[PDB]
DNA sequence: CGACGGATCCG
DNA sequence: GCTGATGCGC
DNA sequence: CGGATCCGTCGGGCGCATCAGC
């Protein structure tokens, strides 16, 4: 059974049609083309998942060979960190790690790489959600962003102050070299990145205020969504909620992205979405860009 | 988080 | 010290 | 009027830190 095939939504329209990876994806870069694949998945608890499955890393890197893996909500401690450097997966020797030291067991993003990064730096310029990676030739920053939450509580503080900076981060990174902005964005950007755009107006994710700040702050700053634009008109997911086994039945949201500069948009081969891949309420996005 | 009614618009 | 029960915020 | 909004409230599943009880 292959729910993400079969198209789910309130509203959808006649020209769409669901992601399908078999048959919707472009074949590989002839062996010894100059290009670099991403991979970005939120694990909702990083020590979770190895519970679940210990070679869930590996099984990545057998499916897609990537070069870096990018994570977020690892909920993992500054403490926990050596130990899961040395079991998570080898050949990847380059792993940065920024916990949350605010609420512990929370939050926290990761990027391992297997190519020597030029300089790390978490943060702008504490919850672990910044990690920019400079490289030969392009910035790649993996994001975890808050959550409005229940009551839209901190939407305030989503929009006229996260959303704001990260903006600013990723600009004045621009006028070095270009961006490959990837994590878990946590926002369902268009009606189509939506299984139920009309039940969630309200709810946190889907609100309007966030929706502009997409637009104004990330896209209309000289970005792409790849994934849209590779495939436009095609309704893909990458989360499902537990509550309502949303899995099961492909009822869920697109909240992981790989947006990247203009500058270098036109070098993406592929923006591909693994929705077999299970152990987390989201599953693993790749991106294979040209160099 | 999304499901499910009651109650407000509203052209 | 180890296992299960509890409360939290996605 | 009546379909299309808005909105009040629950039932709900999970990874983590924490906590006492054995
Ligand atoms: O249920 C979705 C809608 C808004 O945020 C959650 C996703 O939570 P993350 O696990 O992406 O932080
Ligand atoms: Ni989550």
């Amino acid at each position: 059974s292959e729910p993400w095939t079969v198209l789910a939504h309130k509203k959808p329209q006649k020209d769409w049609k669901a992601y399908n990876p078999k048959t919707m994806r472009p074949p590989p870069l002839p062996e010894g083309t100059k290009c670099v694949k991403v991979m970005t998945w939120n694990v909702n608890g990083l020590r979770g998942l190895l519970k679940f499955e210990s070679f869930s890393a590996l099984q990545l890197a057998q499916r897609e060979n990537f070069d870096i893996l990018c994570l977020q909500e690892t909920k993992l401690q500054v403490k926990d960190v050596e130990e899961i450097k040395k079991t998570l997966i080898d050949g990847y020797d380059h792993s940065f790690w920024s916990c949350s030291v605010s609420k512990l067991g929370y939050s926290g993003t990761a990027i391992i790489s297997r190519i020597k990064p030029l300089s790390v730096r978490y943060g702008t310029g504490t919850e672990g959600r910044i990690v920019t990676a400079e490289f030969d030739s392009f910035y790649l920053i993996n994001t975890y962003v808050p959550n409005s939450g229940d009551g839209l509580k901190r939407l305030s503080y989503r929009i006229e102050e996260w959303d704001r900076t990260l903006s600013n981060h990723i600009k004045e990174l621009e006028k070095s070299k270009p961006v490959v902005l990837t994590g878990d964005l946590n926002c369902a950007h268009e009606e189509i990145d939506i299984f139920n755009p009309a039940g969630n107006k309200r709810s946190a994710g889907f609100t309007i205020e966030e929706r502009q700040s997409f637009g104004a702050n990330l896209l209309d700053k000289g970005f792409v969504d790849t994934f849209r634009k590779q495939h436009p008109g095609v309704v893909g997911y990458t989360y499902w909620g537990y509550r309502h086994g949303g899995r099961k039945t492909n009822k869920g949201w697109r909240l992981d992205y790989f947006l990247v500069s203009q500058s270098i948009a036109a070098n993406v081969h592929d923006s591909y979405i693994l929705p077999d891949i299970n152990g987390s309420d989201h599953c693993p996005i790749g991106l294979i860009l040209k160099l």
